[PDB]
């Protein structure tokens, strides 16, 4: 149209959304059918020359409008200066401040995030001039080292080089940075997290000979320049941990759990005007419920419930007790407070999700909107004592942003 | 062109077909997805009043030729002669009535297409209620109090609809006034707090003002407000012995019945619309059973609700300073513990967020099997409380309108023209 409007149901605040215009690539939804719930709707697809220049021009045109030099003379040899690289190389450069700028409104323009309030505070280290594996663990070690900074977490991201033909990719193959390794035992039992089996796995024939524990981190397994990709073991002190104690419960210590403190998504890619960086490992602090509600309880995760609820004697035999319910939030408050205690940066449901609030409608109120993913923003636990749960929210893609991308060992061609 | 849902817990995958018969808009496009926009669309099957013959005829024959379908007719004898009966009825009324078996197929399909509703694998199981001969809101409170009778059943419930004269020309509307049959009254207090339920603040002012004496307490069962046939609406007090309540106490916490907290057992809908062939039944009031977190969760802790999660906290003794300390959280889940003992031990049926989830995803997965499709709305679906611990939360889920459909409709004070 030319405006929609999204209500808060518990502060009638109406918001205004005129952003969702400049939107350019698809939701996934059609007139008739939302596909609001799906979580996600050939190498070679890499953007020919008459692909790239309208995306390069909208990007360019995107960021000296940010920066009041819309027009100006810089802005113009700047498209002159990207359409000769285009033209002759297939590709083109960001600029180091064009390439800050993308990082940061990918993260903006993250409509599944609920911390964007921080999007503006990114740390961006610029790895377009590494060509190795060792390089990449260089660069990886430094970022974790920078972004945990003793405890007091800092938003970080490393931009490896950007895709070329497909075929030289950048590839950390490691869905976080730091995650425990799992392993399926023989008799159906899965020791560690069941969610990175198959990635262990792929770890231990790459020759990383497992500790075979429950909290492994794992090794990093680094591709550079679409290169078979390298084993290298982050140095242990770079990896902070936090073991999981509840302020009331003396046993819980006795679970054994810890867990590390610095979440770091590696798998996804990159896009900033037509340019793909298919190795963008980007980091932030935790929201609690990532760890005590999806990590720990899940039943395909950590699955402790059982366990938990066992220790504090709930009445297990029908789910009406609400046992699940009751552990599940003792979980969390023992994350909360264990990585309060050992004064790791953590965020708990409640603060993040009044702050996404806040953030939203400062978005609103400068940039004409939000695009907001309702179904992800929702933490997994109490989600309507949550102020994000009576926000409507309009859900549109905005680029530079953040996309899925096919695990790399389903599409990697070995040498 | 054929759409897969994928369960991330099972990796169950299901082949949607059945959204291919969509007729209305959703609000998404390709480009922007409505998908926690409450109401996202103004996409109606006939306009504004009374539709012209090429307005209705398409829509009633596509009902009609929808219900001979699910009959294994189809131009049957009885099937062509309906169209015609309809055909003739519409020249001759601008309407036409449904029969008693297109009516409760209607309300049956309704109830199965409503994408928001977790209960649905109950769908086939609906008592129809045909009132569609009521004249007067007299009238219109007896079936109400047959309809509230038959469904409570001395606690063990039973789904219901009650449909009354469809619309004919907007100015004649059967309207019941309240959301719910059954709600308790919210009352403006002079130092500007809210006793009782704050929803209803409006609507309790409306019958204050229609001269309701409002006993002016915490748990009041508002008056009936019913509107038949376009005229003034008129207070009825539905007879208590037929509003099931059940005092709240706690199996652990012995000081939680102090609380002096009830609900009512019964929850009926009664401010939507029933859309059947084009015709509007602006009045369908429809009861089933609770989820126990639509009480513990939404009705008592709400902030614009009965939100009592501090007096419950406080009770326990949390530490409220800070939000980490999850003591919103803690209460939340006592709470509903003790709404589901509540209404098991008095033998009032509930069901509890676990299970009734459980039972959509077999829903969910019978839907697929025999009809190839089930509309759902993930939003309205995921349990307001422990979303990732239900197997809903897992689930992707199609969501697509579908006829026939209970519709959302006007507030009617913000409609009637009184006289
Ligand atoms: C700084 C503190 C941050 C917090 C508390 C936070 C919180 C979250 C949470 C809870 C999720 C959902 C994760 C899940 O449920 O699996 C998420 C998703 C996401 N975050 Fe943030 N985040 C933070 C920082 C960042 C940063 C620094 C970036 C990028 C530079 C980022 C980009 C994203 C993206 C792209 C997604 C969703 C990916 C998708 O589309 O599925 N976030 N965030
Ligand atoms: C019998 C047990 C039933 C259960 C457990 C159940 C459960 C629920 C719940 C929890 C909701 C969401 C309500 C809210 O969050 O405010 C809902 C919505 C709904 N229910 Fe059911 N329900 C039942 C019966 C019925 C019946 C008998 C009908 C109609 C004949 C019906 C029609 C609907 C509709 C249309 C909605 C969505 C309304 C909307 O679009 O806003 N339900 N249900
Ligand atoms: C259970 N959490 C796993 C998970 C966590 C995060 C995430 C990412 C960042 C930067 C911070 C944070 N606090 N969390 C992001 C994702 C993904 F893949 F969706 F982007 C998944
Ligand atoms: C939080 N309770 C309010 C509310 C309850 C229900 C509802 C309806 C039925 C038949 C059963 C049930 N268990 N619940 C339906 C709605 C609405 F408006 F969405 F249709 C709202
Ligand atoms: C099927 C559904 O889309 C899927 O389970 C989603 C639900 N919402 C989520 N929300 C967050 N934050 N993270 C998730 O992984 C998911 N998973
Ligand atoms: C903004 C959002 O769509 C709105 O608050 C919805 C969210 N999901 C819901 N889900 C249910 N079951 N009931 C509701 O009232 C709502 N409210
Ligand atoms: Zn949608």
């Amino acid at each position: 149209p030319r405006f929609l409007k999204v209500k808060n149901w518990e502060t009638e605040v109406v918001l205004t959304d005129t952003l969702h215009l400049k939107s350019t690539l698809e939701t996934g939804c059609t007139e008739y059918i939302c596909m609001g719930s799906i979580m996600h709707p050939r190498p070679e697809d890499v953007a020919t020359k008459d692909q790239l220049f309208p995306l390069a021009k909208e990007f360019i045109d995107q960021y000296y409008s940010s920066i009041k030099r819309f027009g100006s003379k810089a802005h113009m040899e700047r498209l002159e200066e990207v359409n000769k690289e285009i033209d002759t190389t297939s590709t083109y450069q960001l600029k180091d401040t064009e390439l800050i700028y993308g990082a940061k409104h990918a993260w903006r323009n993250a409509s599944r995030c609920v911390g964007r309030i921080q999007w503006s505070k990114l740390q961006v280290f610029d790895a377009r001039d590494c060509t190795t594996a060792h390089g990449m663990f260089n660069y990886i070690c430094n970022h974790v080292k920078y972004a945990t900074n003793k405890g007091n977490l800092r938003s970080a991201i490393t931009i490896f080089p950007q895709r070329t033909d497909g075929k030289h990719d950048f590839r950390v193959w490691n869905s976080q940075l730091i995650r425990y390794a799992g392993y399926k035992q023989p008799d159906g039992s899965t020791l560690g997290d069941p969610a990175n089996v198959q990635f262990t796995e792929i770890c231990i024939q790459q020759g990383w000979k497992p500790p075979r524990g429950r909290f492994d981190v794992l090794p990093l397994l680094l591709q550079a320049n679409g290169n078979d990709p390298e084993l290298f073991q982050i140095p242990p002190e770079l990896v902070l941990e936090v073991p999981i104690r509840h302020p009331k419960f003396e046993w819980f210590k006795d679970l054994g759990l810890k867990w590390y403190g610095l979440p770091a998504v590696s798998n996804m890619l990159l896009e900033i005007g037509g340019l793909e960086f298919s190795a963008c490992p980007f980091s932030g602090w935790y929201m609690g419920t990532e760890i005590g509600v999806r990590d720990y309880c899940d039943n395909s995760r950590y699955n402790i419930l059982e366990e938990v609820a066992k220790k504090m004697n709930l009445d297990m035999r029908k789910t009406s007790s609400l046992w699940k319910d009751q552990a599940l939030v003792e979980i969390n408050i023992a994350v909360l407070y264990s990585f309060q205690s050992d004064k790791v940066t953590i965020v708990d449901h409640h603060s993040a999700t009044e702050s996404f609030i806040k953030h939203m409608e400062n978005e609103y109120r400068c940039r004409g909107g939000c695009p907001a993913d309702w179904v992800w923003i929702v933490p997994p636990m109490s989600g309507s004592i949550t102020p994000v749960f009576h926000q409507e929210m309009l859900n549109y893609r905005l680029t530079p942003s953040f996309e899925y991308q096919p695990d790399p060992w389903n599409t990697h061609v070995w040498k």
